[PDB]
Formats: C-alpha cells, sequence, structure tokens
C-alpha cells in the first residue's frame, strides 16, 4: 500500500503464505478449522523469523573472521517492546507479510496487537537500551547487549476506583518466538562464601552457586542484513542443589528467584539483598562469556583493544571489580596491570542527579553475599584516595567527599565513586545534564580527571519511533525526500524547505488527524472512552514521579475548569487532556497523583456545562505498545520537570519526530531541542537552573505563590475541602500537605508561567496553518535525536570504533 | 539393515535428510560446525515429529465426526522413557532415519543417547500406563492419558561410598520435542474455601484458584496411522495471585509447587498435603476438559455411553466425588441419578495389597483443602452403608469394616473403598492377585457386589519391550513367521515349531550373545566395571522394598562366594550377579540393601581366589532406558517376592520375551507364566500363598532357619561380625536384626528351596542346546503377555468398546 513499507514481490508473497501455512501445521499442530487469532500471530513470527537466522549466523560468523573490537552493553533493562512489526520494518517485509497475511483471509494489524511487549524495563534507561541495540546494529558494530531475561516484566496496571492495582506481566506464558535458549553456553555464578589467604594469593572458597542460562534474541540493523545478538541470562539452580528430598527439589526456587522479576522503581533505589544479586549475577555471567569470546580470538594486554563494556548506569558497576577479581586471582596479573586493563575497558553511562536513586549499598550485605568482591573495593577505594592526597594535599574532606566508602550509622559503599575511579569515560545523557555533573556532584572527580567527563546527548531510533509507529508520516516525507533520511535523520532539514508549501502542510496536518481518529478509535473499543477528535490533544506520558509534575499539568487542568466554570458561554479551545503512567508500587504519593487525576476527570467529565470542550483521560497500562500508538497522534507534548531533575528525557524526542508541539521547562534534552528547532518555535516556561538555585538559597515558601495567586488559592482550598472526593472529603490531605509545606520541585513557583504559557498554545493552535508550519520547523530539526547519532558519538569517543553503513551479503 | 526396521527408499532418505539441514538451520540456528551431538538430536526429533503432525491433526478430527466412547486414563504416573525410537518404530521410519543420518556422517545411535527419559513415574504402575498408551493406540481406541507434568521426574540416582544419592531430574532443561503447550485450554482447580447452603443447593465459595495448563505429548500407534494424546496438566498462578509487590510476584512458586515434583514412593503412602493437592489437581482439570469435549458433542443419561474413565489405582479417586459434585452442584442433577451415571462411568484398577500401600486420607485435611468433597464423600459412605445394613442385617462389624470413614485416633477416608462403591468395575492385575482381592482385603465389598470383580492380568508392549530394545531377537523371528507378531503376539506360538531347528537354536544363542557383548562394553566404556561376558548374566532389577526380596538374592550370592572360597579348586558355572533399582529416599532398610549389595561387591569383585567366576555388580540409576538394554542382555531373570505380595510384575513378563529364563516365586503373574510355558520351563521354587499363611497361623520363627542351616548362620556371622563392612563392623546390624526379628517377608523360610533351584539353573547353563530350548519354550509362550491383549479385555469387559486393528488413511 504505502512505498517505505517495501515491495510485495510475487514471488515473496507466495513464499510467505506457504511458510505461514507450514507453521500453522507443522510449528503450531492446528488447521484452519481450530486455529485462534494468537495461533495466527505465532504462525507469522515464525514465518518472519525464518528470514533472520541465515542473517544472524552469519553476522556472528562474520565477527568471528574478522574480528573486531566488540561492545558489551551491560544493562538490567531493555525495554523492547513488541518485535513482530520491528523486524518486519528492519527486513523490508512489511508489505510482503501484509499482502500475504491478505490473501489468506487475515488483518495483519490485528494479529500484532496480540503480541505481548517485551517489558523488561521500567521506563527511560530500559527503552535506551533497546533504541541503542537497534542503532548500534543500524551503524554495523560488533555489539551484544547483555541482561536478565526476567519471567516476570514491568506490571501491567490496572485502575480499580481510580486507584492503580499491579498485576504479573506473565509475558512468557505463551512462548517467546524471538529467544533462542543456549543451555550449552550455561556458566556458574558464585555467591556467599568467604576469602582465604594463600602462598599464591587470594581464594573465594564454599559458595553457593547459581547457573546462569543465557537466551539470544536477534537484534537486526535497518535493510543492512546485519543481525547483532541481545543475551539474556536466566538463573538455573544446579542438580545437586539442596542434595527431605521433596523440600529439596521446591527449595531450587530460591536459587531461580534471581531472575524472576525486574524491580519495579525508576529513578529510586531501595537496598534490597535480591537486587544486589541480580546485579552480580548478570554481571559475573557476562564477564566470563566476554573472556571466553576474547580467549577463542593469554595477553590481557589487547583486551581493551578487543573488548569495550558500557556500564549503563551503576547496576552494573560491580563489572569493575568483578574484571579485576578474575584478572587478579584467577588470571594472576598483578594489581596495577590489571587495573589499567579494568579503566581502559570499561566506561559509566550517568542517568540521574537525584539522590535518593544513587546505588549505595551496604557494607554489611557486600561482606557476606560478596566478601573477595569487598576487599577488592576497599583496595581500589586505598589507591584511589592516594591518589587524590598527592592532587590536593591537605584537602582532608575532599578525602571524605570522594571515597567510595561512606562513613556513617551504616557504612556503605558509593557505586558511583566506584565507577568513575575504574572507568576511562563518564558521560551523563544531555549536554545540561553532563555541565551538572562537572558542577555539582562529581566535581570533585572532574578537578582529579576532566579527560573522563563527557556529554553523549540521548537519542531514540527512528525505526521504531517514526517508520513503525506512523507510517502515514514517514511516507509524506519520504514522497519529498526519499528514503534515505531512516538511517541518516539530518535529512530531515530537507523539510525546511517545505514550510511554505500548501501540499506539504495539509499533507502533515491530515497525517496527524488521521493518527488521532485511529487513536479516538482505539479509546472508545478498548476502553470504552468517547473524545472529541477536534480537540487538541495535550499529552503527558511517563512514569509517575513528583520531579516530572504532573501535578503542576493538574493544576493546569483545574484552572481550565474553574475558567469555564466562571465564564461557561466564553470560547475555549477544546482539549483533550491525556496523562499516563506507572507509579513504583511503594511510591505513596504517586500513587495518590494518579488517583487526583481520575478524581479530576470524574468531575471534568461528567460536568454538563463544560460539554466537550475539555476531558481528563487516564491512560491506563503506559508501555512501550501504547507508546507507538499515543505519541503519533499528539498535539501537545507535556515536558515539564523542574530544570535540573530530567538527565535528558527520550518521551521528549518522539513527540517531537512524530508532529507534536513541546511545552516545556528548559531541562535535559529540552534545552537542545529548542536550541536545534528554535526558542520561537517551542513553548518554553519557568525557572531555568539558575532560578531554581536562587530559589533554594533563599529558601522556597509555597505559601507566598498561595497567597499572591488567587486561582492558585482556590484549587488548593477545592482540594483539601474535598470538591474532588465528596465521599472522602480529606482524601488528598497529603498532597495539599506535600505542596504547601515540604515540596522539593516548587510545583508553586511555576504555575503562573506555565498557565500563561499554555494560553499561547490555545491561541496558536486557532490557526491550524500555523500551527503545522511550526510543527514542520520541529520535524526538521529533530535528527540530533537519532540514536543513530548517539551512538556514533559513543562509538568514536569512547569506544574508539567506527560505525559502518555498509551492507552484509544476503 | 534389518527389515522389522522398515524400508529405506530413495525418496524418503533424501527427504528426511533436507528436512534435518532446514530444523537444524531454522530451528537449532547452527551450521555444522558449531553444531555439538545434542543439536543434531534435536534436528533428528523436529524431524520425525514432523511426520506426527498430519496423522494427530487427522486422528483427533475423525474422533470428532464419528464420536465414538472415548476411554480416559488417568494416573499420577507415566513412565514413558524415551520417545525418538518409539515413535520411528512405530511410523517405519527407522531404516530410512538410519540411512539419513548416515549419509549426513552421523550415528544415529549415538543421538538416541542423548534423549533423557519422560521419568514420570516410580516403576511398574507407570510404566504399565505407558504400555497401555500404546496398546490402545495401536488397537485404535480414542483413548486420552491423562497426568501431571512433573517439571522433576524420578529422581536420578548415583552411587557414592555405595550409598545412594538422589539428584533432581531436571528433564525439561533443553526443551521438550515431543510436547506442545495448548494455553488455550487452561483451566481453573479450586483448592480450600468453604460451603455454603443456598434454598439452589451447596456453593463451594471462598476457594484458592490455581490454573492447569495443558500439555498434549502424541501417542502414536504400531503402523496404523493412529496418533492418541497423552495430555499432561502443568500448575500456573493466576495474575493476580497474591495480588510487598516482590514477595507476592515470588510468592507464585507456591501455587506453581504441585506440578513441580513427582513423589518416588513406591507402593506405599505417605499422606502429605501436597500430594492430595496433586491429586486433586489433575481430576478436577481432566473431569473439566472431558465434560468439555462431552458438550461439543445437557443430557447426562448417556455420558456413560460416551465417556468411561479408568483410575489407575485410588491416586485418582478423587474423580467420583467430583463427577458427583459437578453433577448435582454445578448441572443440578439429583443425586440418584448424578450416582447413576457416575457409577457406570468409573471402573477402578487395584495395583496392590500391601497395608502401608493404601491410600486413607485423614479427615482434616479434605476438610480443610477439599470442604466439599468430604460432604460428598459422607453422603456416599451413607447411602452405601444402609445398602449394607439391608444385605446383611444385623451385622454390625461389616458396617464398621466397610465403612468408607476409619475411625480411630485420627478419622481416616479409605480411598479403596470410595472406588469400589463408585465404579461399575474393579479389578486386580494377574489372576493369583483378583482372586486376593476378592478373598482377603475387598471380601466384604465381594460379598456385596461380586459382579464388580474381574481379573485383567498385565501385560507389556512389545514393540517397545521387544522390536524396540531388541532388534536382532525381532528379526531372526521375523524370518522364520514374518512380521504380523509385532501386533499380535499370540503368533509367536508357531516358534515352538522351531524348538529342534539347529539354524534357529544357533541364531537365537547368537543374538543373546551379541545382546551380552553389547551390555559388557556399555558397562566397561560408561561405567569402567570390567565383566565377562561368557558369564551367566544374573540379573535383579526393580524398585527396592523388602517384598521383593533382594535379600534373598544377597544370602545366594554370599552362599556362592562361600562355597567358592571352601572348595576353591572346584568348578562352578561363571555368573555375573547384576542388582539395581532406586530405594524411596525415605526408606531407611532399602537404602541399606543397597549399601549391602555394594559392600557384597567390593568383597567379592577383589577376591583373588574368585577370579572371573562371580561378579557381583550394582546397576546405577534402573530407569526404561536402562531397563532396554539390560533385559536383552539376560539369562536369568529374578522374581523373587514372597508369595502373595507381588500383586503381577511386568519386568517379569520383559525378561520372558526377551531370551531369559524365570526363577521364581509362584507370585503375580509368574504363575500365569509359568502356565503358558509349562512348570518344566520355569524355575519355580519356595513357599506358595497357602503356605505363607500357615506360616503366619503358626508364626513365623527365623531363629529356626538360623539354627537349622549351617551355610545360613555362617552368612549371618559374617554380617554381625563385620566381613562385609571392616572399618564399620556393626554398619548391617539393622539388617540382622530385621531378618532374626521382624522379617515379615520370611527370607529365611525361602532360602534353602532357592539355593537348591540356583543349583538347577547353573545345571542347565552348562548344556548350551537345551538352555536355549527351554528360552525357546519361553519365548513362544509369551503372546498372553503383550498389552494389547490386556487391552482388548478392558475394551470389551470393562469400558464396552470394540478394538479395531483397521488403519486411518495415510
Ligand atoms: O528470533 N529469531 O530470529 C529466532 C528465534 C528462535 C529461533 C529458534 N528457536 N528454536 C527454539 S527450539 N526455540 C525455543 O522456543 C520455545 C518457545 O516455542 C522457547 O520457550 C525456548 O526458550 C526457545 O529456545 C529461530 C529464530
Ligand atoms: O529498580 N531499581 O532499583 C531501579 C531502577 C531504575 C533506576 C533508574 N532509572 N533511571 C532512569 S529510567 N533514568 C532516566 O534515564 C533516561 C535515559 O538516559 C533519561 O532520559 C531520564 O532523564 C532519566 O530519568 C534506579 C533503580
Ligand atoms: O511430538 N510431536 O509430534 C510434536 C510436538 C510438538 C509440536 C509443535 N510444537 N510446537 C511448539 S511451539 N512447541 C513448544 O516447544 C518448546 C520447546 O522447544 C516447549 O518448551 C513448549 O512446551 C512447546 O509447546 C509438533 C509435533
Ligand atoms: O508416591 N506415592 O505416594 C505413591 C506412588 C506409587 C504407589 C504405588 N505404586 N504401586 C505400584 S508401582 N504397583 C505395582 O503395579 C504394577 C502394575 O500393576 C504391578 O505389576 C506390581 O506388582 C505393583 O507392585 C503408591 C504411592
Amino acid at each position: 500500500q504505502i512505498s517505505v513499507r517495501g515491495l510485495a514481490g510475487v514471488e515473496n508473497v507466495t513464499e510467505l503464505k506457504k511458510n505461514f501455512n507450514r507453521h500453522l501445521h507443522f510449528t503450531l499442530v492446528k488447521d484452519r478449522n481450530v486455529a485462534t487469532p494468537r495461533d495466527y500471530y505465532f504462525a507469522l513470527a515464525h514465518t518472519v523469523r525464518d528470514h533472520l537466522v541465515g542473517r544472524w549466523i552469519r553476522t556472528q560468523q562474520h565477527y568471528y573472521e574478522k574480528d573486531p573490537k566488540r561492545i558489551y552493553y551491560l544493562s538490567l533493562e531493555f525495554y523492547m517492546g513488541r518485535t513482530l512489526q520491528n523486524t518486519m520494518v528492519n527486513l523490508a517485509l512489511e508489505n510482503a507479510c501484509d499482502e500475504a497475511t491478505y490473501q489468506l483471509g487475515l488483518d495483519m494489524e490485528e494479529l500484532e496487537e496480540i503480541e505481548e511487549d517485551a517489558g523488561l524495563g521500567n521506563g527511560g534507561l530500559g527503552r535506551l537500551a533497546a533504541c541503542f541495540l537497534d542503532s548500534m546494529a543500524t551503524l554495523g558494530l560488533a555489539a551484544y547487549g547483555y541482561g536478565i531475561r526476567y519471567e516476570f516484566g514491568i506490571f501491567n496496571q490496572k485502575i480499580c476506583g481510580g486507584w492503580q492495582m499491579e498485576e504479573a506481566d506473565d509475558w512468557l506464558r505463551y512462548g517467546n518466538p524471538w529467544e533462542k535458549a543456549r543451555p550449552e553456553f550455561t556458566l556458574p555464578v558464585h555467591f556467599y562464601g568467604r576469602v582465604e589467604h594463600t602462598s599464591q594469593g587470594a581464594k573465594w572458597v564454599d559458595t553457593q552457586v547459581v547457573l546462569a542460562m543465557p537466551y539470544d534474541t536477534p537484534v537486526p540493523g535497518y535493510r543492512n542484513n546485519v543481525v547483532n545478538t541481545m543475551r539474556l541470562w536466566s538463573a538455573k539452580a544446579p542438580n545437586d542443589f539442596n542434595l527431605g528430598y521433596i523440600q529439596a527439589v521446591l527449595d531450587r526456587n530460591l536459587a531461580e528467584n534471581i531472575s524472576r522479576v525486574l524491580y519495579p522503581n525508576d529513578n529510586f533505589f531501595e537496598g534490597k539483598e535480591l537486587r544486589l544479586k541480580q546485579e552480580y549475577f548478570v554481571v559475573a555471567a557476562t564477564l566470563q562469556d566476554i573472556i571466553r569470546r576474547f580467549k577463542s580470538s593469554t595477553n590481557f594486554d589487547a583486551f581493551p583493544d578487543k573488548v569495550a563494556i558500557q556500564l549503563n548506569d551503576t547496576h552494573p558497576s560491580l563489572a569493575i571489580p568483578e574484571l579485576m577479581r578474575v584478572l587478579v586471582d584467577l588470571e594472576r596479573l598483578d594489581w596495577d596491570k590489571a587495573w589499567e586493563v579494568t579503566v581502559k575497558t570499561c566506561a559509566y553511562t550517568n542517568h540521574t542527579v537525584l539522590p535518593e536513586a544513587l546505588e549505595r549499598w551496604p557494607v554489611h550485605l557486600l561482606e557476606t553475599l560478596l566478601p573477595r568482591h569487598l576487599q577488592i573495593i576497599y583496595e581500589i577505594n586505598q589507591r584511589f584516595l592516594n591518589r587524590v592526597a598527592a592532587a590536593f594535599p591537605g584537602d582532608v574532606d575532599r578525602l571524605r567527599r570522594m571515597s567510595l566508602v561512606e562513613e556513617g550509622a551504616v557504612k556503605r559503599i558509593n557505586m558511583a565513586h566506584l565507577c568513575i575511579a575504574g572507568s576511562h569515560a563518564v558521560n551523563g545523557v544531555a549536554r545540561i545534564h553532563s555541565e551538572i555533573l562537572k558542577k555539582t556532584i562529581f566535581k570533585d572527580f572532574y578537578e582529579l580527571e576532566p579527560h573522563k567527563f563527557q556529554n553523549k546527548t540521548n537519542g531514540i531510533t527512528p525505526r521504531r519511533w517514526l517508520v513503525l509507529c506512523n507510517p502515514g508520516l514517514a511516507e509524506i516525507i519520504a514522497e519529498r525526500i526519499g528514503e534515505e533520511y531512516i538511517s541518516d535523520l539530518d535529512q530531515l532539514r530537507k523539510l525546511l524547505s517545505y514550510v511554505d508549501d500548501e501540499a506539504f502542510i495539509r499533507d502533515v496536518a491530515k497525517v496527524k488527524q488521521e493518527n488521532k481518529l485511529k487513536f479516538a478509535a482505539y479509546l472508545e473499543r478498548e476502553y470504552k472512552v468517547h473524545i472529541n477528535p477536534n480537540s487538541l490533544f495535550d499529552v503527558q506520558v511517563k512514569r509517575i514521579h513528583e520531579y516530572k509534575r504532573q501535578l503542576l499539568n493538574c493544576l493546569h487542568v483545574i484552572t481550565l475548569y474553574n475558567r469555564i466554570k466562571k465564564e461557561p458561554n466564553k470560547f475555549v479551545v477544546p482539549r483533550t487532556v491525556m496523562i499516563g503512567g506507572k507509579a513504583a508500587p511503594g511510591y505513596h504519593m504517586a500513587k495518590m497523583i494518579i488517583k487526583l487525576i481520575t478524581a479530576i476527570g470524574d468531575v471534568v467529565n461528567h460536568d454538563p456545562v463544560v460539554g466537550d470542550r475539555l476531558r481528563v483521560i487516564f491512560l491506563e497500562n503506559y508501555r512501550v505498545s501504547l507508546a507507538e500508538k499515543v505519541i503519533p497522534a499528539a498535539d501537545l507534548s507535556e515536558q515539564i520537570s523542574t530544570a535540573g531533575t530530567e538527565a535528558s528525557g527520550t518521551g521528549n524526542m518522539k513527540f517531537m519526530l512524530n508532529g507534536a508541539l513541546t511545552i516545556g521547562t528548559m531541562d535535559g534534552a529540552n534545552v537542545e531541542m529548542a536550541e536545534e528547532a528554535g526558542e520561537e518555535n517551542f513553548f518554553i516556561f519557568g525557572m531555568r537552573v539558575e532560578d531554581v538555585d536562587r530559589l533554594d538559597q533563599r529558601g522556597y515558601n509555597a505559601q507566598e505563590y498561595y497567597d499572591r495567586i488567587p486561582e492558585l488559592r482556590q484549587i488548593i482550598e477545592q482540594l483539601s475541602s474535598g470538591f474532588f472526593s465528596p465521599k472522602q472529603p480529606d482524601l488528598f490531605k497529603d498532597i495539599v500537605n506535600m505542596l504547601m509545606h515540604h515540596d522539593r520541585f516548587k510545583v508553586f513557583a511555576d504555575y503562573e508561567e506555565y498557565v500563561k504559557c499554555q494560553e499561547r498554545v490555545s491561541a496558536l493552535y486557532k490557526n491550524p496553518r500555523e500551527w503545522t508550519r511550526m510543527v514542520i520547523r520541529n520535524i526538521a530539526t529533530s535528527g540530533k535525536f537519532s540514536s543513530d547519532r548517539t551512538i556514533a558519538q559513543y562509538a568514536r569517543e569512547i569506544w574508539g570504533v567506527e560505525p559502518s553503513r555498509q551492507r552484509l551479503p544476503a
């Protein structure tokens, strides 16, 4: 049907149809009479996956023959979403499969909806890893993602009585067609035990062993025939485990719990032993695999020439002392050489400055679980502090500030400090974030080793986040500038030549309208919720956090409602305000925010005076597959975190690429987005970082804002008095108390500017032609935010490897 | 190579080779450079399984169209062993696959060794179910085996320091190519809760729900294109289970533990809650599935015309009150009609008379776990006892004897009594066993309802137990009488015409010698144990139990050793005495018997005076795949249980079919084997049932035997004094004490006759020609013991269906 979706050749369609029928018969053991829609999905998945196999084998064979430097991306999170469409896109099979299924009497889009998200991540950090794997494959890098195969991913969110309920995400229930178990590469991981010192060095003994079984998932590049590997480890008990008899077998569950479930905290640290076990488990199994592959190329001098390890936050920080352990204890290298190799091998990416998100492991936990690693960490710390002492003689406070060991009630290891000491490069994820790292939380480290500190502004893959989720936009773009932009997103700049082109303006607006109609119908069918598709789609989707200020959005929503009630017969630009996102199950305030949103909807959506002019909808179960639907439908992207708190954001970039305008603070990547598009083409409001700092120095007094803004006072009084919870008048007391007395994120301080800026948004939306021209200006300058650019920078400036757009033979 | 293994057509071989290569590539994601022997096994398994699919679908479609009466065989055990060779045999693919793999440069026999046994059974009862499924398919019956998919089957046995160690049988680790998950037929099973009485009857409420997910395994008939189904249930938690958050997800293990592990007790009852849960789980899920299939044919009058349920022992006895529950509580049938349907539907097979093996569930367990079933059982008992009271007025002791409810310290439900009351047929598994049921333990029930009591002598499938494990014997037989005997084993009688045929005698003896050489080499390679292949192979393989009297075998072995030591330069017929079998992990005496056997070996096998004249080997990890190797190699089959204790035995029949002579008591099926072959062609010794009874009446005094048999006294003194355990002189005190003072199985009473009978065996073995002629007489009369005969009898006399040898179209 549409060009960017590839060719539907006679030969290809015929072949797909017969392979589809073969799988239905031989693989699913069904015929057309008993086959369910799920069977049809599986037959298609198997049919498509067959096309990956030859390329997957030949890519890995290529890397064996050429022996390039290998990149190991270590993450506890890979937020992959669905795989079927992505695979078809990258293999140019989409139109052929659409035709083949059509001729079999099936609707491919319906089949696509059956696939579970691989929800092995919480949010931005997890999805960043996924985008990165796609870009690394597209850029022909010999890259491997290593993580954990969680049996349960991020929980499915249900809204009951306006409250979040969690249910287990049993995503493997029907089997995963996109993985291959690799039991022959099963590796032992050690826990507990004790350290013995011999004549011939330290030895870690009396350990408990858990097996790490790998599962390989293919990562196809965009039409370059490259298929890289994501290897995820699953925990398995050894067969003599606990080996009255019955209980010993049942106790195997204890070992296997390691890979059972993803911890559902976004930007928050919980010092739980099971989490520590997961972190070591992925690190220990991965490093053995790396070394095995390296030996099958004795001399570890060349190790950093053949291996790069990227640490996605501090979660896999134990790679540093684990590499030291292997090199020193097992390979018998001297400390200084082992350390040189380690530093040259590892690089660390920081993803947050929020203090509650930083990993600080109690010493007593490491002592019990990983006694040898603790000793190695102490030694690293001693040698590191000796360097600090020589660089800054007499500066005793610097020594305690920089120590990997934090003194206090409970001694803790600062994992961030460990990562900086043991890495040749440390990067933040947006220019302002990286500057804040050098200026504030890692200032001491920057002063010691300035050369280590870099920026690598985040990006998103334009395969998933344009071609896949918004084929209509991808097509009208390709009609004008060709298809090359899909793997060279900077080419979108050519669209600036069409900003006055009446045909293009009409087409951009038409694609948006179609996306909105499609999403409005999705809402009715799957959720019985009715919306006006001619309204401005005002969307804030992201994890629920105080720093992300969903609460500020709520205050705007109530302001609009109160203004309508005040002057009912005055014209207002109609809005559909959509807010979605999961709250961490232990995060009370986030759960209260969700309840507030639904409570506001309950009042607003049933007020006859309001009509279809204002609707407030909570988007349930926000996840990658939902993002792919709502983002193309959005008009307005809410990116309203307090300046200095969102390290980068990536949702922001997704919206920019898909034709929504942005209202946001100068925070994270918003700054660079505004710089690329021009500040005139962005809705910027609120305190800058410096303004926040000034306010902190003076002391933030929320009462002052309450006293001086009558519209804000009204809202607080409505909240307190029970306007939004009539049968439970004090329901929102915690929220009011926080806003009034303990607001770390200064919701009130940005309120006036936010509302005024929102008025400017509504004014522009009244003029469809000028709204769309500004949209074109955003899409046209969104090129910098491709993860291909990001990965090319990692490759050149950190990993020391050149990307290649060259095809492997088919 | 050999005829019975089928044709190796040019077309077939070419096709197998390309499908093998296809699976290696697309299924295993390997090429020949990296492929391991396990990959090669899997490629072959997938290649062979492809041939089942069309027949499997068309068999089930056939049953839907024809709607025959369906047979449901309910068992907690299916001891299947390996599936690859069995499938090739039944599909006539063995020579084609052998040729295809040969041309690919692979040895098929080596690949076959890679497959794990499906070890979902303990011993005879579990393997009986497996033989039965094979026969039901071969006889064209619309039959389904229903059981539990245990994640862990019978433990792997390791011998360490002469002691049994258990390790988890993680048989699913590499995946099972012979199953298809059927998540669309997932069903809820209820536990706990409470009973509410309404105007509209009883209701079972507030239950905990566990999901039952079915996995289907094909059961091919012998060359008739019939493929039946074995459906095994796996336990799954519902997604809102326990739904702080992390623990709730980890707690899902509690629900799923139901299908985790097979209870490893052979002929012994342990009243554990988890076992009860397993029993109800299989019953509840199965009955819902049966009813669903029945409705997709309102009127339950026709239920018994369309459904037979066979209860394999009392393990699935809850089917009776579960059927009543569904019919009465859910379908709203009156009690009397529900009961009529239930009785006409269910039949019960008893597998033991040992009192410690009988299931007697504490009332307090049923009260908590299955409150509604307890009420139904009480009601069944009341109505049943009212019938007894009317039939035998005034006989109050009969009333308490026949009650389903046992009074005492803890009230218990006698599950055997439940099964008799609720079944239209009750059968024992060999003529003497069925007679003992009517005469002793179920005498009261027989007097009340004589028509219910039947015999169905056990059998074994000649596919696995001749063609598969002994192709050489199968071939020399087919050369003379054709191939028809494989599904009509009575035809073996034609071999009586060859008892004087010199060519046949030579061939029978040659096949045995080859089998012995092959097994002697298996022992050296896999276990570094060296044996004389010219010795008599004296084999006792079966679970370790006091009733099976491995101890009596031990006493014979020591007698032989002592006699050799006494007269070292006298000629004796050389023997290799092999004993193997697992002990239940909690059964102390059985574990001591294993230690004794290894301890005897340690002395005997290293005595220079003995030389190669006597060797004692403990066969480690006895299981179906090992049986297939050792049974064809055996000369002498030890079947030496105390008369009246082995209900049937089936190992006995396996040996008879494979050319071993039998030394045994007149117990279980041995009686019918001797009757078929002629008592002159059997080595019968020892007390009959009546002699045991006489001895019990008088009182068994072991001391009397010790006092009068000097050779027996010597052995006991050697055991006591530490002759067989020099560094632990009292190691075997428990064994001596048991033999001397508390021997329920009268080991000493059969000792003299046993030893004398063993002398007669040795005498015959000295004359190879006459040994072999007697062997031919055994093989020739082994036809009765085909499970095809057994199943044809069940079909005609219990299930009310006619077997059919007619082919379905290919
Ligand atoms: O994505 N690709 O390109 C891909 C992935 C896998 C294969 C081959 N796969 N081959 C096997 S046998 N896959 C198995 O399938 C089971 C579910 O059916 C899984 O539970 C199991 O973990 C997995 O190993 C081939 C291609
Ligand atoms: O379960 N635990 O214990 C856990 C889980 C996750 C975290 C941290 N999660 N951290 C995230 S998701 N960080 C995000 O990273 C994105 C990509 O750079 C940025 O765009 C974004 O600004 C930033 O907030 C911390 C602890
Ligand atoms: O024996 N036959 O005839 C047979 C059995 C199965 C199939 C088709 N099978 N098709 C699938 S997708 N099999 C899956 O495979 C996984 C391991 O790879 C298992 O873990 C999983 O339980 C199983 O359902 C086809 C034929
Ligand atoms: O784990 N639990 O709780 C358990 C397991 C098994 C049993 C009983 N297992 N019972 C057996 S294996 N019975 C056997 O049946 C064979 C077939 O008829 C006969 O040939 C043989 O004579 C007879 O002993 C009892 C309890």
